[PDB]
């Protein structure tokens, strides 16, 4: 009778409870208090209500989905995925998420506290899957939003180690969808071959989505995998912080990127990356411009630690027939990055910053400007010929480098013959320290190899801090590169023994608004006059020089060459020296040649 | 009998429980285990103990207060504000918090896990309110402390959208009070017209208070609102990190500031701001000096992302009759900030740094020094005439700028006629990159417009990275500004066509300890002597010049002007050139004029 | 009968429950739901299962250990240490942790949510203790791992204020051991005399361990304490963020360090330190190289706020007979640090960076290179003679300084006679601002006091921003220091009245590959020739000078000295000036002396 009610599922609803025997507290039943929390256990049962234990040969999907659906009906709450158990997912979800190869449909206000482990069963071997999907429709253009959905805890999402069946397939952990105020915190995503672990937003739709204190371990494992970017941030006001990214597979060194930032006001900070090809893409893709507009601005990549095999930060923008993408107002700072131990050319070209062409290779679609790269450290082993502070392979409308430390093969690089980027507002401040790891490795190479269509409104202030006499030059402009309204200086320190310092193969330094200084060795001859006496350069290629001054001591007693020189119409330098005793003098002097500076 | 006990509120205290049937575990009753957690449900009942459902026409205040009071009595714990429900607050609290228009009194060690939503009912329309108040007295000087009180979860505090009834009113979300080890984490504060969302500490009393991962959305909405600063940090060793601040109302663009730091060892980092007038105030107010002293030092504003309409960081200090405020040891770094799209002068003057006068307008009370602004990016649209790296409107005892990128109308600015600040130790390192967005907009304007009473021990190293021939000058000192013991240089790059580079309207560059260099165009005439021959400037205003050198090529064959010049007592420049053939020469040359450098 | 079962410990296992009366939910018993959580209460009982209340005269150790052991047996979970109670620990643990003076053995997957307080009883007075130990063996070489063990909450670990019994003793809060994915979050560690609060990893074994949002308050209190480092990070991919460290005891000012980073890819960020001797050690100890190798690389100390009494960041590496330690790829940025108010020499020598000798004092074992120090602020009161940007006391293979602000007594310092460090690749960029707080205090002192065995491949670009005529020199090299292949420049600004600017006591600036410029005052005499006329220096010590130029105005009408000078074999400077009227001229001029620059 009463016994029957008590042993029934309604029993706890008949056992009274008052918080700590407080007479002022609500008189409730045990069931009410138990109803304040909810776990997978409360839905992980057979049609008869008997609990099912999870494991290898149990598909937890439908039970988890029921839990999510039921809590969604009550306006939200948090479902615990209990510790001490692994909950295997063994089938595709149905309805709206079936188009996304979804396993589980996330729902608004329904949080998952994942304390235990979630593993994909062999069913998903060689198949595409997106484990959690916040889209409510197969077509995301027609999907509703996912709001206030947080996945967090000390738990694990394990992708079972299965390889991709085909390169064309997609795999994700959490596809939040058109996602507003959603986050993933504390979760370890491990043991997979996936396209992404997490995607935030959809073509700019979404806001305030974050990945914090998560771990991403060994999420590429096959040559089948076309591409990996662990977190793809595709909504504004969103980002990644204090995360850990690690790959061991050789394939990851060629295809894997830790983060992509694709919308405005997004960030990547305080994270550690190891074994990846790439740190981050920072890009406005025209195709993703619907939600938040055509401009990726306020892009922050800060205070990260990376060992990568390719490019740390890749800037881009591209266009569609109808929309043009723009990237501006980017800051890259405080990052300490190195190219991991590898053979030259054995992975994509090493670079701190890459200005990349779009996905179809186009290098004349880009609109990237107002980028500040500052207070970063970059290092590549001496052997890694393909390493650069910046690989500038596409049109650049501005990039500012200040107070960085770059210890790699090239400072500014682009391959000759390939793209011919149009370059505006490239600023390499003199405060960028050029490291010495690659000294004596630069035979035939130009430290700044300005392989561009044109350079305008740019500053290159070259400052060495050690000798490298192996390099062909500190900076070289091929005749094909136009240079105008630019400042190019090579500080004399450690350059005394250099044959070429700055090289302008088309004599571009003669430009009306080109401001240059660099050291050169010059032969001079004087008239025989006793007293104040002119010295002239034997060669006549200094028509562009506004002043020059000596960088050599004068070994002689009976005379001295001029300390300072100007030029003459015929291209000679001319200065006034002093013959204590008369006689024609002939000397070879190291000069700082200067034009308008 | 037994049935009666079981169905009574004491029933759960009669049902035994042993954790997982472990014989080594404590033999308890269900009630004991249920007593480990506590929710608003346990106090949200009528006088008869029957639960009351929350909602529009239910005032949850007294029940929440009872819960807090009861848990406070047991030494603390955490009350859950359940998800899936909105709990409306409908009346003022009583006792100590009545003076603060408090709704709820917070108590020490009593945490609130806000998972559901908390909404203010229409009762508070046009009224002042402080939702949570940690003061235990109407007079904060006589208030006890709030300790170890943490508010956190995925929940929402909603201010109901009500406007201020009068500008004189105050509104707050969490007024922690004299607050030690208190924090707010994860909470969304939205939909209001408030003075602040959160205040930490009281006039320097308090420690270790933080706002982390919170969102602040649309918390100004009326022209009635006198002022808004979302988080006001008024105790040391406290700060804001990884928060999101957003306003849409036009009124916010004129009055709203995201953060104020008012005490030592405080920080604002990793946050995103949009639609605000101001990023942060960093200030020592004499009036708030009781708790932590008279010095705001160790002030950090780092790695934030902002779109604002006024000033990013505002430095200040002021005084009372008895106390003088001091601000020092501040760091502003890594921030990427822009002035949002607006008409010139349509909001408070755009500035990355503002040295502001105190609240009564005084500009001669300030003691601000040892500030480092570094590795920040600042951008304002070309149209925004009122935009500056620094608006220096009050006395400055030091500010150091290094390796920043500033792309706005002015670098250093102050309005003429207005304040006449006394300036010491302003350091604008040459590594600050000056952007080109405002090139061709600067007609009648001085890039560095040194409208001060005096400048001493200062460095301005002007380096352009593109042409702007529209500007009247790169730097101008009016005669009213004293200049001494300072270094002022204008790099020649992109300046060749400029009429004025550095302008000293009172000839201040002649000062004994003024160190300057800038380009000037100078007319010279030579004697007729064949051979080494002097050239002299026709004008006699170079009495201050220690050396000059050519920045022009020499078009002539038969002679060359001097490469380098010194001066003469009468103010002429004089150099020694060379007449291959005799004849009086007359030339106009671009020179780098130098004084003691 | 039924009553008997219900009042028994099995009773809750007989009371049915179905989540919110949902017919689709699992039919369970109350006990099942209660079994989803676990607290110290469930094991804090006598042999008869009756609960024991915690407190002063109750030793909670065995009960907590039983709880941990039991949850470990079920594959993990989280034990709550309830709020509102203090749980005293009163004895040593047993077995594997007995060797580590362990109190509690941590176990994998078993998290502790510490909401209440944990206090050490008087038993531990004058004794060594490690409160939580994740080693499972007395010998860590033979210990298994601790994995997925997280300690977190709003609770407190209190060390009872007991002093060390002897300097030889060790004391720790959490010794995670060979620790993989373990963390401590939110916990206050207070009131002790300990060696550390937390240690992560063991000699490089471990990964992904973190200390976040923790507080460390007054953890040194006796002159007995040999040494303190609050968090010791001894496994890679691990770090400290957003923590608070505070000491009040005078002893802490001499022995206490906030953090040590001893393995690769480790970080210390966003933290506030007060009252400590030292901010961080960043070091590769040969002895700790077993787990993660011989290289500490990717070391990040960023965005911290410190008031310390000694050295902010101490770099080191040392060796064993068999292993050599290496430190490279370090970044120190964004930190705002000051030496607290103290008497000169009353604590270890104040320094932003210290290149320290190893523990046995050796200064010739170090291999430290590719360090970048950038965008930091450092300040020491004017009185603190012992304050330096860098104390360089041991061999340095590279350190790069850019865009810092240093306001202390020395920029570069080492005590004479003591160590004679060999120095390579020291780069002090011109963008480092030198503050004025110590102006007029530097009598007998060299701002850069290059007390080394040798300097090579180094850059010192000295830029003052105010006068200090008290200093003996801006930079001085004793004869014992070799200098080669280096650049040393002193900017002329604020140096006009200085007797010595750069001093080379062994004439090292004459080196073939030494590139220098600095101001000097020079006496010149001319020949009597009317017209172009040479001026020569009276002194003959400029054999090394490649060019010089005037930094003085010419007071005379009838002549002018040369604007620019070269030299002659005998060591004289020589230039060509102009005698309007003939006569031997004699002048004293301030020159910028230049060698190869
Ligand atoms: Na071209
Ligand atoms: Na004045
Ligand atoms: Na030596």
């Amino acid at each position: 009778q009463f016994r029957a009610i008590i042993e029934s599922p309604e029993g706890a609803g008949h056992v009274g409870y008052q918080y700590r025997r407080n007479t002022g507290s609500t008189m409730r039943m045990v069931s009410d208090v138990l109803d304040e929390r909810v776990s997978l256990w409360d839905f992980h049962c057979d049609p008869s209500g008997n609990v099912i234990q999870p494991g290898p040969n149990v598909d937890s999907r439908q039970y988890l989905q029921a839990a999510i659906d039921y809590v969604s009906s009550n306006g939200g709450g948090t479902i615990t995925i209990p510790a001490g158990y692994t909950w295997y997912l063994g089938s595709y979800g149905v309805g709206g998420i079936a188009g996304h190869s979804g396993i589980i449909q996330l729902r608004s206000n329904v949080n998952l506290n994942i304390e235990g482990r979630i593993h994909l069963s062999p069913f998903f071997d060689l198949k595409p899957f997106q484990v959690f999907v916040g889209f409510d429709n197969g077509d995301p253009a027609s999907s509703g939003n996912l709001e206030n959905c947080h996945i967090y805890g000390h738990g694990v999402v394990d992708f079972g180690g299965y390889e991709f069946g085909a390169s064309s397939q997609l795999r994700n952990g959490v596809a939040f969808g058109r996602s507003y105020n959603c986050s993933v915190t504390g979760i370890t995503f491990q043991n997979g071959d996936v396209t992404w672990a997490i995607t935030l937003g959809w073509n700019g739709y979404g806001s305030n989505c974050y990945v914090r204190k998560c771990r991403f371990i060994n999420l590429v494992n096959s040559s089948v995998n076309a591409a990996h970017s662990t977190v793809y941030v595709n909504c504004p006001y969103s980002g990644v912080e204090s995360c850990y990214f690690s790959m061991s597979s050789s394939f990851a060194r060629n295809i894997a990127c830790s983060v992509e930032l694709h919308q405005h006001d997004t960030f990547y900070r305080g994270s550690t990356v190891n074994g990846y090809c790439r740190g981050a893409y920072v890009v406005m893709h025209a195709a993703e411009a619907a939600g938040a507009g055509s401009y990726a601005y306020n892009m922050q990549v800060e205070n990260n630690i990376a060992v990568i095999y390719g490019q740390f930060v890749i800037l881009g923008s591209d266009v569609t027939a109808t929309v043009s993408g723009h990237l501006n107002d980017v800051i890259v700072s405080g990052n300490i990055v190195s190219i991991g131990e590898r053979a030259a050319f054995s992975a994509p070209f090493g670079a701190f910053i890459d200005i990349g062409p779009d996905n179809s290779g186009a290098s004349n679609v880009q609109d990237i400007q107002r980028v500040l790269v500052t207070g970063n450290s970059f290092y590549a082993p001496a052997n890694i010929t393909d390493s650069a502070a910046i690989t500038l392979r596409a049109n650049l409308n501005g990039c500012t480098f200040i107070a960085n430390n770059f210890d790699c093969r090239y400072m500014v690089y682009n391959a000759p013959g390939t793209t011919s980027p149009v370059v505006q507002n490239l600023v390499w401040d003199k405060s960028n320290v050029i490291g010495g790891t690659h000294a004596n490795q630069r035979a035939g190479q130009n430290l700044f190899d300005m392989q561009f269509a044109s350079v305008v409104n740019s500053t290159i202030e070259v400052q060495l801090s050690c000798e490298d006499l192996s390099m062909f030059s500190c900076i070289l402009f091929p005749a094909s590169c136009q240079l105008s309204y630019s400042k190019i200086t090579v500080d004399s320190a450690w350059t005394k023994s250099m044959s070429n310092t700055a090289v302008f193969e088309g004599n571009q330094q003669a430009g009306a608004n080109v401001y240059v200084s660099y050291p050169a060795t010059v032969n001079l001859t004087s008239y025989n006059t006793q007293g104040a006496v002119p010295f002239f350069s034997t060669d006549t290629n200094y028509a562009w020089v506004t002043s020059a001054y000596s960088l050599s001591i004068n070994e002689n007693l009976d005379f001295s060459p001029p300390a300072t020189y100007t030029n003459k119409a015929n291209g000679q330098l001319v200065g006034v020296g002093y013959n204590e005793i008369g006689g024609v003098r002939s000397v070879s002097v190291r000069l700082m040649l200067q034009r308008q500076v």
